[PDB]
């Protein structure tokens, strides 16, 4: 068990919310920095940001999320997209998160990404793709999942 | 912090989740009982049950999970209601919840309840009840909020 | 990462707390069933227990509490001697723990147990037995580990 | 209930631990600074401390901590006494904690601070003192309680 703020769910030390308002790339990236962690003495330490997954396991939680939360949206296609913080940039090879973990896991649907350079990643939960990624324009209004800043204890 | 399970979020020590397939009230609280606790040995302590609550801020917070989880669905009457534990009996004064703790807090919107005897407690989140409560037909079929085995331990 | 209440140290789901004051084994039992868990609304649910162990990593981390906690009785023999929940009965192989879980793991020092029937297990702490365990006679006075009552949310 | 590292305890929503190898003001502060805190992509966040205690409340817990732990050592006098991250300047009232946290609880034995300037503060569990504060030399080799970054998430 993780522990979270209230209506923010846990799953393996990182703390997630779906948020139901239509933002782009850049401006739902902003509202998940809204979020933050502090030292008890005032401190701004770090920031939040859209969800990086990092495991088949992180990406089933994630998908399940989507399709419990959204459940009359599901459609038979692609749709619902929701943002996730992937960014292709220059070639397909170029991917990077914006929390700037590492990209050891690759949960794209095949023939993704094909919409370079610079687009942006996005949960597919239609029965199309099931969750797993597109790859779409950074201009487009979707739903967005943020995390908390991750972080853990070092004793050494 | 309260510790939850994925998928549930927790407020004061207790999770809760909300359920978007549309149960009668009997069927929702049985759903509910498929959540437990149990020791790690093996034996099974306890079972959930429909969100029961205690204080206006648990009140304020399961009107916000609504609210937010269905944003499209809040109309400008009652609707959308939402099963919670709350049986009301032969007469209004008779008032329980089914995970058997006590009735210290009215969350009735006024005239409520009024369709007795033997009708059921939901929140009302449509704009005209802001989420307080309405009492309805056991037969109605809603979403629903179920809690896990709220507990604590003694220490002496 | 564990929550445990003041005073107490968890690993791995679990909370544990080591007692310098020295007791037999029955009576030591009985201090660990002063803690309890408790549903809000007011039924006791299980009971405290002196700890059981379950893996080298459990075993691991009981070791270093009573090497950190106890450093100045460390000797180079199997001193200083702590309860555990570990009961042999008519024979060698009649092992239980107290809080009735299951012996799936193997933490006895080579040769014990040997003095059997009706032996108690004890973490065995000095520089010849490392922390793996002896068995001795139930009317050892001893410190001693409780666990609180362990407890898992159920989902299905 | 608070989550902390198997070996460190938690009091509203802070971890401490006690360590029983005696060290001079500086060492202990550097002991301590051992202990971090690090976003899940590596760069370290904060550093751990000599406790700061803002409440009665964390004072008789601290003060729980130390005579549970150390039963054989309390005296009819002062001692043990055991360092906390409480600085006096070069007057008594320049009380700063090394953590940087505000000096907004007073748990000073009276008459105490009276050996400044620079001198530290320490827990006194003896007899006489009750765990309240006496400020001693910083070259004395105490024991001492280090506390983990103390973060919350900000919901701004
Ligand atoms: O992000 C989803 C998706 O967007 C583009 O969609 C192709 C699909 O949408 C069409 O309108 C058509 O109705 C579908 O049959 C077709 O599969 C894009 O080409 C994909 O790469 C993907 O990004
Ligand atoms: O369950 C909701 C609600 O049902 C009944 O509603 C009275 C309300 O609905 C009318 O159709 C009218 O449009 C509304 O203005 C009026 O408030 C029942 O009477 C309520 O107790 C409550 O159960
Ligand atoms: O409980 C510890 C231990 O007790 C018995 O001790 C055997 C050991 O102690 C002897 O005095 C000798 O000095 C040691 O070298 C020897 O190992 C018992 O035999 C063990 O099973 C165990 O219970
Ligand atoms: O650090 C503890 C304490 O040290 C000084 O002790 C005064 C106390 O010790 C005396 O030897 C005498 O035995 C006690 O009765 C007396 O209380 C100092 O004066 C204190 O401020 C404090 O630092
Ligand atoms: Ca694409
Ligand atoms: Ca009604
Ligand atoms: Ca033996
Ligand atoms: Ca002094």
């Amino acid at each position: 068990l993780t522990s979270c703020p209230p209506l923010w769910t846990g799953f393996n030390g990182k703390c997630f919310r779906l948020f139901h308002n239509h933002l782009n790339f850049d401006n739902a990236e902003n509202a998940c920095r809204q979020f933050g962690l502090a030292s008890c003495s005032g401190d701004e330490l770090a920031t939040g940001h859209l969800a990086s997954i990092h495991s088949a396991e992180s990406q089933a939680f994630l998908t399940e999320l989507v399709k419990t939360s959204l459940p009359d949206l599901i459609t038979g296609g692609w749709a619902p997209q929701v943002y996730i913080g992937m960014k292709v940039g220059s070639t397909n090879s170029d991917q990077t998160w914006t929390d700037g973990s590492s990209v050891d896991y690759d949960g794209w649907v095949s023939g993704e990404p094909n919409n370079g350079p610079n687009s942006r990643g996005a949960i597919a939960a239609g029965d199309y793709s099931r969750g797993f990624w597109a790859d779409v324009y950074s201009n487009n209004n979707f739903k967005y999942i943020c995390q908390l800043p991750c972080v853990h204890y070092t004793l050494e």
